[PDB]
């Protein structure tokens, strides 16, 4: 096909290494890419094993516009065990805005930055 | 690990069969679903065999916000081909805001509410 799959979506956040701290060490996601290409430091994470990954981006990306950093980020995260996943997160920290529940499970909750995910774990 | 994969990313549209139509017809994507869930309607599209998708969200999603339709998406689709992935495209009425570049190859294009992409052929 013309288009092969989703690379990458933008999360702005205040912080870079902050943010991998968070992304790998807590949500245990790994880091795929940090490469400073001149005054900016291209930073991406994503879940381990997954095609889609997110980048890291600041107030200074060209793509940035004043409210995209702690914001509903309109990503679906996926886990096996939404349980495990919420209490294991929940100890290490992890404000959750929703808890689990069974209707559409899923869970919402924040990155320190306020920006905000959905949980699921699917049928 | 806790966190599988990035599951699904949200694109607000002003008509899903529009959309639909846009995304599957002239993009190229599959329609992953697209069911009635009450007074809502779920709909799905994504790129063939990729693993996360787009969700194809109204005005009337809890989830939206004014200005959510017709923005940058934050979004890179892949293509192993942006040579012939852009003709296909032009000549299919998509309008590209920028045109491929061998600089970060990439290039944008909007759909016909303005959901603007960045198209990306990986080194």
């Amino acid at each position: 096909a013309m288009i092969s799959h989703i690379g990458t979506i933008d999360v702005f956040v205040n912080d870079q290494d902050k943010a991998i701290d968070f992304y790998v060490n807590t949500l245990g996601f790994e880091l795929r890419e940090d490469q400073a290409f001149g005054p900016m430091r291209w930073v991406e994470v994503a879940p381990a094993g997954s095609q889609t990954r997110i980048v890291l981006c600041t107030k200074h990306f060209p793509v940035y516009e004043e409210g995209k950093i702690g914001r509903f980020t309109d990503i679906q995260l996926v886990t096996e065990d939404i349980k495990a996943t919420h209490e294991e997160l929940v100890r290490r920290g992890v404000n959750f805005t929703r808890a689990p529940e069974q209707m559409p499970a899923n869970a919402s909750f924040q990155d320190p930055d306020g920006n905000e995910f959905l949980l699921l774990q699917p049928s």
